[PDB]
């Protein structure tokens, strides 16, 4: 069996299950390849990106496909729900959805564009978080846990990045044409998109750290987090131009619902542009 809670260092997604019917869960297992293929098709039809399914699960009375994208340095994880009727065809999945869920998905995909636009800086931050896990007594999620259970956009073991949402029409007009550009042209394009869409804000980087202390408390780890923030502020090669926030919690993770945002955390600002 799978316990309700596990150490984050040992959690690889076992027991992960969004709210769903027994029939829907069984359906997801019987049509894993078809659902994965349709999920990949959805991201190609709507975003012009090549993605790979990482997980197929029952969700509500239907199914849900988690995908990972690493295409032209656009990197993110996302998910899409489907009705069981998704197995009925291979016809275009081009969406006419104008609702909040489509705008939110656009924002999730755009986190991957934000990653590419600040790749070197963000990769330097990843390296620094690996460098200090012993000193500040933490781990991140496992690679399997983030690949199979998370869908917010760009994410690694230690942090996730959040971008501003837009409609699919806005995505098609301002961002899809940038995918095939060279890095210099891509970064210029991203700058111009923000000016045209009147976005004066910066993407947010939020860490997802799990203390290795058996007796973690907010009161006994706050000083260590303040000190780590001070260390980070002095690293020249990390994202000074982004909003960066340090979060740490206890060593555990809910196996069925591994949602870091529902945990009790310490939060210390590193860089802020608000």
């Amino acid at each position: 069996s799978v316990p309700e809670e596990m150490e984050a260092s040992k959690y690889v997604g076992q027991g992960f299950q969004p709210p769903a019917e027994k029939d829907a869960i069984e359906f997801s297992k019987k049509h894993k390849d078809k659902i994965a293929k349709r999920g990949e098709q959805f991201f190609m039809d709507n975003f012009g990106l090549k993605v790979k399914a990482t997980n197929v699960v029952g969700s509500g009375d239907g199914v849900e496909v988690f995908v990972h994208c690493d295409d032209h340095d656009i990197v993110f994880n996302a998910s899409i729900p489907f009705d069981k009727s998704i197995i009925e065809s291979d016809s275009s999945l081009r969406s006419e959805d104008k609702g909040d869920d489509m705008s939110t998905l656009v924002g999730t995909v755009l986190s991957g564009f934000e990653y590419r636009a600040h790749k070197e800086e963000l990769d330097n931050l990843t390296e620094v978080l690996k460098e200090y896990k012993s000193k500040y007594k933490y781990t991140g999620y496992t690679e399997n846990a983030i690949m199979k259970t998370q869908n917010s956009g760009f994410r690694n073991e230690y942090y996730y990045l959040t971008a501003i949402p837009y409609t699919l029409d806005e995505y098609k007009r301002y961002f899809q044409p940038l995918i095939k550009e060279d890095d210099k042209s891509f970064r210029d394009g991203m700058r111009n998109s923000k000016k045209q869409l009147k976005d004066k804000s910066r993407p947010y980087v939020v860490t997802t750290l799990f203390s290795t202390k058996d007796n973690f408390t907010k009161d006994n780890t706050i000083d260590e987090m303040i000190d780590f923030s001070e260390v980070l502020k002095k690293k020249k090669n990390i994202p000074h131009d982004l909003n960066v926030s340090l979060q740490i919690s206890n060593k555990y993770i809910n196996t069925k619902r591994p949602n870091y945002s529902k945990k009790e955390v310490i939060e210390v600002g590193v860089f802020n542009h608000e």
